[PDB]
RNA sequence: ACAU
DNA sequence: CGATGT
């Protein structure tokens, strides 16, 4: 199993979890940064990898690209695939925004379509992910 | 266990 | 060491 070399690489950064969340997506060959995302001040790990798929999707999407996506997070994988993302923080005022934005992501899963493949970034043969912020 |  | 998730 080889890198697909030709695709996005997508990956959540965070100050605590929870806590305040970003993410970002790379070019899986160069490395170039292509989007980031205002840190959000309180989300989770696992929104914010979705998120982070999402976004990629709308990405390629509005720029007519069928390049695959590849995410580290085995349970954002699924939560898109599932179009649902089944976090356990709570909602209150304080996330708000991060669950506003969750909301809003599932939704756009629900009324779009897409073939983009979204793959499972092999870090045990493969390193860390390009899109990594190096905190770890 | 696995993935973050 | 702790947290988010399947
Ligand atoms: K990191
Ligand atoms: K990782
Ligand atoms: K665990
Ligand atoms: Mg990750
Ligand atoms: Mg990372």
């Amino acid at each position: 199993e080889e890198i697909i070399w030709e695709s996005l690489s997508v990956d959540v950064g965070s100050q605590g979890n929870p806590g305040i969340v970003e993410y970002k997506g790379v070019d899986t060959k160069t490395g170039e940064v292509l989007f980031e995302r205002e840190p959000i001040p309180i989300g989770t790990n696992n929104m914010g990898e979705f998120l982070a798929i999402v976004h990629g999707l709308r990405y390629l999407k509005e720029r007519n690209s069928r390049k695959p996506i590849y995410s580290d997070s085995q349970t954002a994988i699924k939560w898109v695939k599932d179009k649902k993302a089944k976090s356990t923080l709570v909602r209150n005022e304080e996330t708000a925004l991060i669950w506003k934005l969750v909301d809003e992501a599932e939704e756009w899963l629900n009324t779009h379509t897409y073939e983009t493949p979204i793959l499972k970034w092999q870090t045990d043969k493969w390193g860390e992910i390009k899109a990594d912020y190096g905190r770890k």
